[PDB]
C-alpha cells in the first residue's frame, strides 16, 4: 500500500510485455505525453472536479512518473535524495 | 524519508506562511502552473539529462503534488486507494 | 500560405471523415491531449534543438490549436480580437 | 488584424524593454514556462467554459507561441512550411 512497495512492483513488471501497461519499451516519449497530458488533467481536476475525481487523475501521474522512473533506470533513494 | 512522512510533514506547515512554500494560500491556479511546468521539466530532463537532473525535476513534480493534495484536502489513502 | 487561409481549409474538412486528421469527432479530449503535449515538444524543442525542429514542432501545436478552435466553433476573429 | 501583421509588430518590440513584455530578455526558459501553462488553459477552457473564454486562452498561447518564435529567430515562413 506505500508508494515504496508499489514502485517495486512496476520495476518486476518491467524486467520483461503484452499483459500490463509496458510504455517502458516504447520509451521517454511516450511515456512523457502521458506524464504531461495527466498534469493538465490533474490541474483541471483540482479546479473543475471533485476530491476523489482528483485523487484518481493524481493517482494516474504518479504511476506514469513511477514509469518513466523505471524506464531511465531512476530509484526512489535518487529521488528522496532531492525531496529534501 | 518515506512519502508518507514528508507528506504530513507538509500538512503541519499548511496549517498557517512567509516561511516555507505557501502556495496553499495562493490556490488551486498556482499550483497548477507549476505541476504543469513541472510536468514539462520532467520530460525534457528524461529526454536530454542525465538520471540526477531527472530525479531531481521528478521530486520538484512530487512536491508540488503534495503541495495540491494538501491544499484540496486530498489524504495519501485516497491516492492510494486508486493506485490499485 | 496565410494563417488565416489554413484555418478556412480545416473548417471545411470538418464539415464532415477517414481522410485527414478527424479529432473534432473524437471531441475536445482528444484535442486537449496533443496541444498539451506538443506545447512540451515546442518547449523542448526551443532548449535544445535546431530552429528548424522548433518550427516544426510550433506548426504542429498550432495545427492543433486550429483544430480546437474548429471542434469549439471558434473564430479567428473571436481570437483576434482578445489578441490586442 | 492579420496573424502576420501582429507577428511583425513584435519582432520589432523585441529589437530592444520595461513598456510591453519583454519575455525575449528572460529567455526560453521563461516562455516555455508560459506556453506550457496556457496549452493547459486551453485545454481547461475548451472542456469547462465557454466560446469566449477558450478564444481568450487561445489568443494567450497564440502570443506567446508567436514570442517564442521571436526568441529563437524563428519565422513565419520558416513555420508555415511545415503546416504543409
Amino acid at each position: 500500500k506505500t508508494f515504496e512497495e508499489l514502485f517495486t512492483e512496476l520495476q518486476h513488471k518491467a524486467a520483461n510485455t503484452s499483459r500490463t501497461a509496458e510504455l517502458v519499451d516504447k520509451g521517454v516519449h511516450a511515456i512523457g505525453k502521458k506524464v504531461v497530458e495527466e498534469a493538465a488533467e490533474v490541474w483541471m481536476a483540482a479546479e473543475y472536479e471533485g476530491k476523489d475525481a482528483a485523487a484518481e487523475e493524481i493517482s494516474q501521474l504518479l504511476y506514469h512518473v513511477q514509469v518513466m522512473m523505471v524506464a531511465r533506470g531512476i530509484s526512489l533513494d535518487d529521488v528522496y535524495a532531492h525531496l529534501l
